[PDB]
């Protein structure tokens, strides 16, 4: 299966499934920018930064291979609105249950502005490798 990828918006940090991708450009500056289409409208973001290969799924029978200091793309709801954001894992509760659903508790911090969320493996992806 080949690569897919995710983008990071300058609007509001989060990153968001890239559906494909239009021209590029280069800055003054020499920074490489690449124009992102997303999947579901349309950005300059730059290709160093804020362009990665997509977060994967964990299933509840392999929440093991996720730990502390594990970097993860979280979904963060609040008022109304959700964002697809970066965190790393502070601590995890580790539950007893199966392969058919994972009752760990995962608490991380966000990124962007330190704060704090436990979050199941439900609302989590981890990082390729
Ligand atoms: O490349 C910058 C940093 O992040 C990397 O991940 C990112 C990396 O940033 C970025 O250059 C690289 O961009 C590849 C973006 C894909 C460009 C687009 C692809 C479809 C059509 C061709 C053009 O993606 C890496 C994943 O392949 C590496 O994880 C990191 O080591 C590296 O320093
Ligand atoms: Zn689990």
């Amino acid at each position: 299966a080949d690569l897919a990828f995710e983008a990071k918006s300058a609007r509001d940090y989060a990153w968001y499934d890239v559906s494909s991708f239009l021209t590029y450009r280069v800055l003054r500056t020499g920074e490489l920018e690449v124009r992102v289409r997303f999947s579901g409208h349309d950005e300059w973001v730059n290709v160093k930064t804020s362009v990665r290969e997509r977060s994967i799924p964990v299933e509840p029978s392999e929440c093991g291979r996720v730990n502390v200091g594990d970097l993860l793309l979280c979904f963060q709801e609040r008022e109304d609105q959700a964002l697809y954001c970066d965190g790393h894992v502070l601590n995890i509760k580790r539950g007893i249950h199966d392969h058919a659903r994972c009752n760990c508790v995962f608490l991380v911090r966000y990124e962007l502005d330190n704060t704090e969320e436990s979050l199941g493996l439900e609302r989590i992806c981890r990082r390729p490798e």
